[PDB]
This record gives C-alpha cells, sequence and structure tokens, in this order.
C-alpha cells in the first residue's frame, strides 16, 4: 500500500463540505487500506501513529529544525527555504513547490516506521537523527506527499475526524453498511482502542465483535451519570432503591494491573501513571488480585488534617518539577468507586453490589486507599440526609446509583444508572441562616437518652434577645450527636437565659452561645415561635420549615447570628401564592 493514497485524502478534505462525501471518502480509503496495517491507517488519517492511552510523545519537531529538513531534501539553502515560507504561510506548501520543480514510491510501512523513529527517539544527537530521518522520507516523496508529510509532522493536521468518525466509516467499510454501527460502537466502549477493533474487524469479521470483553491495559470507556435536582425524582428512577455515594473533586483514575505493571488512566484516558507514583506504590501494595480494570477518583489531600482539597490543587502538583516536592506538598488519597475486571472475569455485566462486594474484600485497609463513603438509601429521607451531610462536608454532592439485575456497568454512555444530585438544589426550596442554641430536648424511645434536638433562634438587635424559630432534630452525624451532650451541659441552666425568648419549652435550657448553620425549605407562619412577633399575622412568630443541621459556626458569635429582620426580609420576597 502506498502513501499516495493517503495524501490524496487529506488534500480531498480540505476541498470537500458533505459529511456524507467525508463518510464515503474514507470508506473507500478504508476499503482499499491493506488488512495487514489497517492499525496503523487509522490513527494516520487522524494525524496521530497511536492512540493517547499509550503515553507515547507527540510528533514534534522544531520549525527551524524541519525548515532544514526541507532544505535538505531538496537541495536548496535553508535561507532562500526561510523566504518562501514567510510570503506564504505554510511549510507544507512551501515544500510541495519545491519539489515540483524537479524510483519507487513512498508505503505506508516506512512511513509509519521513519516517523515512529522520529517521535520515539530523544537524547543526545536525536536532533540530527531526526533531521536525517524525516530528510529522506520527504525526498523519497513525491510534491503532494511532502506537503502532507510536513503537515503531519508539524502538529498542523487540523483535520477534525477522531474515533467516531473512523467507527462511522469502518461500519460503512467493512460491516456492510449503517446498521453495523451498534456493535462496534459497543466493542469500542468496552476497548477504547480504534486500531485493536479494526484489527479485529478485519481479521476475523464483524460477528467476532459481538463477544468481545475488556483487556487489561486498554480502558473501558468511563461510565456517564445524568443530572436531576429533584431527590424524589432520582429514587423513583431507581426503584426506591439506590447506593448513594460522596461525589469527589478529583482526577477520575481509571487503574489497570496486569500481574505487575500498572497503568492509570485519566477521565479521558490519557495516560497518567508517571503523573502518581504513590498511587502506583499504593495500589500495588493495598488491593489485592492479579489483574483487574478499577475506577476511582484521586484526591488532593491535606498533610495534616487531611481534608480533602479542591481538584486546582492536583494541577498544580502537575506542574511541579520535582515529583518527591510535589507529593509532599500535594499528598493524596484514592476513593474507589467501582470494579469492571477482576482476573480474566468481566464484571462490566454484573450488578453494582456484586462489582462493590468485591470491590471492597480486595482492598486492605488502609490510610490511602479506600472505598467511597456510602450508604444503602432505601427512602428519599435517606438520599436527603446523606446528601445535605455530603454538601456539609463542603461536597458538591452525591452520585446516586442503582441496584439490582439492571445496575450493570454502562461503558461509554450516560444514562439514568447513575445520577448525580449537586450543590443545584439552590434552584429547589432552599434557604440557608445562622441560628443560636437556645436548648435541648431529649429523644424518644429505645434512644431517647440522648439530647437529639434543639431549640435555635435567631437575633433581634432592637431588644438583644433571642428569639425562637425552629426545633432541629436531624443533619447531625452520630459523632456530633454525642459531642453535644458534654457541649451543652457545660452551659446548661436551671431557668430560660433574659435574653432567650421562647414560648416552647425544651428539656433543658442553655447559654446563648452556640451558633449553628441550619437550612430550609422556605419561611412560614407559627403560633408556637416568637421571631417576628405578630408582625405579619397576629399571635404567631415567622419559622424554618424542615430545617436541617449543616455545621457549626466558630467564627460566629451569638450577636453575629441571623437577624428576624433578616428572616423577615427574606420572607416578604417569597411568592405571594
Ligand atoms: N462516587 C462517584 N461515583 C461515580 N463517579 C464519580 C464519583 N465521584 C466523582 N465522580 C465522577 O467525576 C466526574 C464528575 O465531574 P462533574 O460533576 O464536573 O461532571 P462533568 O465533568 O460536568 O461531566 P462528566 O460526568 O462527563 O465528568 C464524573 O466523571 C463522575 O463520574
Amino acid at each position: 500500500m502506498e502513501f499516495k493514497v493517503i495524501a490524496e485524502y487529506f488534500d480531498k478534505l480540505e476541498k470537500i463540505s458533505s459529511r456524507l462525501q467525508l463518510t464515503a471518502l474514507l470508506a473507500d480509503l478504508l476499503s482499499k487500506s491493506d488488512k495487514t496495517i489497517i492499525d496503523k491507517v487509522v490513527y494516520i488519517i487522524q494525524g496521530k501513529l497511536w492512540p493517547d492511552f499509550l503515553g507515547y510523545p507527540e510528533l514534534g519537531i522544531g520549525e527551524k529544525f524541519l525548515i532544514k529538513a526541507i532544505s535538505i531534501a531538496t537541495n536548496t539553502d535553508e535561507n532562500s527555504v526561510e523566504n518562501l515560507y514567510k510570503t506564504i504561510g505554510d511549510l507544507g506548501e512551501v515544500a510541495r513547490r519545491l519539489k515540483s520543480k524537479q524510483k519507487e514510491s513512498l508505503t505506508v510501512d516506512e512511513v509509519y516506521s521513519t516517523l515512529s523513529k522520529v517521535a520515539l527517539t530523544t537524547g543526545e544527537g536525536s536532533r540530527d537523527l531526526k533531521i536525517r530521518l524525516l530528510a529522506g522520507l520527504l525526498k523519497k516523496a513525491d510534491p503532494l506527499e511532502a506537503k502532507f508529510l510536513v503537515r503531519f509532522v508539524e502538529g498542523r493536521l487540523r483535520v477534525g475526524i477522531g474515533d467516531a468518525t473512523v467507527l462511522d466509516a469502518m461500519a460503512i467499510a467493512f460491516g456492510g453498511g449503517q446498521s453495523a454501527s451498534e456493535i462496534i460502537e459497543r466493542a469500542y466502549n468496552l476497548r477504547a482502542d480504534l486500531g485493536n477493533i479494526a484489527k479485529i474487524i478485519v481479521e476475523k469479521g464483524i460477528e467476532a465483535l459481538k463477544t468481545l470483553k475488556p483487556q487489561v491495559g486498554i480502558p473501558i470507556r468511563p461510565m456517564l451519570a445524568e443530572r436531576l435536582s429533584n431527590p424524589e425524582e432520582i429514587l423513583k428512577k431507581m426503584g426506591g432503591n439506590a447506593i448513594v455515594d460522596y461525589k469527589y473533586d478529583g482526577e477520575r483514575a481509571q487503574i489497570h494491573k496486569k500481574e505487575d505493571k500498572i497503568f492509570i488512566f485519566s477521565r479521558r484516558l490519557e495516560n497518567i501513571t508517571s503523573q502518581y507514583p504513590d498511587v502506583v506504590d499504593y495500589v500495588s501494595k493495598y488491593i489485592e488480585g492479579k489483574e483487574f480494570i478499577i475506577e476511582g477518583e484521586i484526591v488532593a489531600i491535606d498533610p495534616e488534617s487531611g481534608e480533602m482539597r479542591p481538584f486546582q490543587e492536583l494541577m498544580h502538583r502537575k506542574r511541579k518539577s520535582d515529583i518527591y516536592e510535589a507529593i509532599k506538598e500535594y499528598p493524596v488519597n484514592v476513593f474507589l468507586f467501582d470494579l469492571m475486571y477482576y482476573e480474566d472475569v468481566d464484571y462490566t455485566t454484573k450488578p453494582l453490589e456484586a462489582r462493590r462486594k468485591l470491590l471492597e474484600s480486595i482492598v486492605k485497609p488502609n490510610d490511602y486507599v479506600k472505598i467511597a463513603h456510602h450508604i444503602q438509601a432505601n427512602n428519599v429521607e435517606d438520599l436527603k440526609s446523606f446528601f445535605y451531610r455530603a454538601i456539609s462536608e463542603g461536597g458538591e454532592g452525591v452520585m446516586v446509583k442503582a441496584i439490582g439485575k439492571d445496575a450493570i456497568y454502562q461503558a461509554g454512555a450516560r444514562g439514568w444508572l447513575w445520577i448525580k444530585l449537586k450543590r443545584d438544589y439552590q434552584s429547589e426550596m432552599a434557604d440557608t441562616v445562622d441560628l443560636v442554641v437556645v436548648g435541648g430536648f431529649y429523644g424518644k424511645g429505645k434512644r431517647g437518652g440522648k439530647i437529639s434536638s434543639l431549640l435555635m433562634a435567631a437575633y433581634n438587635p432592637k431588644t438583644d434577645s433571642f428569639e425562637s424559630v425552629c426545633k432541629v432534630a436531624s443533619g447531625f452525624s452520630d459523632e456530633q450527636l454525642d459531642e453535644l451532650q458534654k457541649k451543652l451541659m457545660e452551659i446548661k441552666r436551671d431557668v430560660k437565659h433574659p435574653r432567650v425568648n421562647s414560648k416552647m419549652e425544651p428539656d433543658i435550657w442553655v447559654e446563648p452561645v452556640y451558633v449553628a448553620e441550619i437550612i430550609g425549605s422556605e419561611i412560614t407562619i407559627s403560633p408556637l415561635h416568637t421571631c417576628c412577633q405578630d408582625v405579619v399575622e397576629k399571635d404567631a412568630g415567622l419559622s424554618i420549615r424542615f430545617p436541617r443541621f449543616i455545621r457549626w459556626r466558630d467564627d460566629k458569635s451569638p450577636e453575629d447570628a441571623t437577624t428576624t429582620d433578616e428572616i423577615l426580609e427574606m420572607y416578604n420576597k417569597q411568592p405571594k401564592k
């Protein structure tokens, strides 16, 4: 097979405007390709030599060094080669024009062979080898061939076709028409390597693809989540039943291991292994298993506290020269959330529970690789509780995931099996306030030993008083639920403090001291509470509906709380009906 045809492809691609003609052009090119080397063809027609995930270098040479390469291939001093480039504005064209002014033609094999060396050769003395190898190619090349060999090496193969475009064309060229798209797509999704799929399509035929499994070391197109803002709507989609994860803020890492070598692929299936040698160490030390494909989120962590840091910090890491310094300043934890392949077995077809049960049991307990924080939500309340616990930890929200026989790994597609629940609750019933704890209630029944309920109040600057707005029961982690007793008991008083007024009698009265961030749905009228007494309706005060404890405020004094006037301004701006 001769490179001539590929040069024709690129040249005509520059001329045509019809998606139809494009499909015809590629399908033709492909079918008239050589079955032996389709796996190279499929990337060259894009302007690459290999897929991104391999992690090989981008083909590149200095512009000053191309000018010498052309000058050599044409017998023309770099001086006059420089000038045509000034006037014209494309080195390929310049190269083409210099050839047509003056016995075996080029083969695709020798191009791919040569261009690999050029990409692959680095270190002392490579400059000169690149220059001489290119010159060789260009010399052997005919006019049009040259022009496009230049653009190719320059990166400037614009083109704008990608894997998807090629699959579509392979259906047309090899599957015998459009209907064959589904299968090719399916396979590619499980094995995101155009050349490998192409090779199978050609050698074993289109039918082979139907039973194709993933291959450790070649990435799976990631599964993607839908988005809804309503938690009730979400669980209805899940059959009232879901696994709910914290939505982590970090690098979406797909981790492969085969016998001993480890591979980390990015959200976009870039090879990011050499950026995370600590994750490599972590994986081999703490994840039991011969060979597998798993995925999780890599997350910047705080040296001390180990609070999570936002994604932007990992980005900063990527720009550090001393990797050992990079890791000191930007350590990392890995939160795993799925498992697609374990020891020669494809797990993509098995329920989420299954994949997770396995996933968990292979993680040796350590401080660096952990399972995503999660619960099984059996009602909306569970989902809501956890979601607010998530945003509470500065989180962006949660990933709600279906369970059962349908709950498979939908490689490369966006669908309703995973659904994100994000801060977007902003566009829903939400209003956030800072209230002062004025007292507490004991629980009820078999676990009613604890104080599990707080009387929250708002500040009234005119009267220097605190006026109750809501009784709060939910939002506390069990841990925080207990820190409460000793925290509250320490400031217990036998009678209501003179600066707090509430028509509600809690079990214990307390000193107005602690501030908590409360979130609710709307502000409603209530005979039970005193805040904004009689201002909107007589014999009743304002109240926070469906309040949820979120945080504590050590940086807020009681007088720094949300005011009664603020509660009114908030009320007064809600729709009338
Ligand atoms: N527990 C988790 N389970 C599944 N995916 C998670 C989890 N935590 C984070 N992610 C992933 O992180 C990414 C979420 O990023 P974000 O919310 O910005 O979506 P996006 O970048 O707008 O779109 P995309 O979902 O295509 O990334 C998704 O790839 C999502 O699958």
